[PDB]
């Protein structure tokens, strides 16, 4: 009963995203999880405490505490979503330090699961993650595969991912210079954006309109860095600003090149300063 008091509050505090006291909570109730009984309630709160720590992005510890709970949580066959989403905790983890290669044969795994035990929603974000796993891994290819099997599921169950898929879409599409195939998929995913209110993925399209699908208007680009850098989204600041800057550099635009990786920089900075 005391271990499921911390625990709550422990879930709690991370409700009104106050981080430090869900943790601090959480790291009492595990204290008193020396008293636990099922090994399923133990992996519930592992699972648990492995995604705030993956909300303040420190892998080691997210990646950990979710290992613990996929090693159990794999074995009770009643349990595949649970599975899944552990699955899906490490993998991103692994994106978050770069290894791509190792969240790919996370998320393969989860495809399998997601699939066995037909859960749509899961098939549909196993596909979305591993596209966008390959378009990292620049096996572009295999990634818009994945991505419009993806794309299918969503698009019938009008889940938020649509938008965010079709992006990733659009963008790989580009890529392969398929300019007249991604120009379907931009259309499609501004408006998806646009009336959703999703004034981030707006934005992120106005890049790729910049980059892509104007006469090079490249302050669409800039706007929608203000845009993102405004509402504090210094990840997707830093991210796009560094494709953004390589790609230039491969047209041997040096100077616009040099300011992307500039601001690269400075949203790097801001990330640090919290
Ligand atoms: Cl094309």
């Amino acid at each position: 009963l005391e271990y499921y008091f911390y625990f709550f509050k422990g879930m709690y505090e991370f409700r009104r995203k106050e981080l430090i006291s869900a943790i601090s909570a959480y790291r009492i109730a595990e204290s008193k999880l020396s008293e636990v009984e099922d090994e399923i309630e133990k992996a519930e709160f592992f699972f648990k405490v492995s995604y705030v720590y993956y909300y303040m992005k420190q892998t080691y510890f997210s990646m950990n505490y979710a290992n613990r709970a996929l090693k159990i949580f794999r074995e009770y066959e009643e349990y595949a979503v649970q599975t899944v989403r552990c699955q899906f905790i490490v993998a991103g983890n692994l994106i978050d330090s770069l290894e791509y290669e190792r969240a790919l044969e996370q998320f393969l795994k989860s495809l399998e699961i997601s699939k066995e035990s037909n859960i749509e929603h899961l098939i549909a974000m196993s596909h979305m993650n591993i596209g966008i796993c390959y378009d990292e891994l620049k096996e572009y290819k295999k990634a818009s595969q994945h991505l419009i099997l993806a794309l299918e599921i969503f698009e019938k169950s009008k889940h938020s991912f649509l938008t965010k898929t079709l992006f990733t879409l659009t963008y790989v599409e580009a890529k392969q210079q398929n300019y007249n195939v991604a120009l379907i998929y931009f259309r499609k995913g501004r408006f998806i954006a646009d009336k959703s209110d999703d004034k981030e993925y707006s934005a992120k399209f106005k890049i790729l309109e910049g980059l892509f699908f104007s006469d090079g208007e490249t302050q669409l680009i800039k706007n929608a860095f203000s845009y993102l850098a405004s509402r504090k989204m210094f990840a997707d600041v830093e991210n796009f600003s560094i494709e953004v800057a390589d790609y230039f550099h491969e047209q041997g635009n040096l100077m616009l090149s040099n300011e992307y990786y500039r601001m690269s920089i400075e949203a790097r900075r801001k990330i640090k300063k919290g």
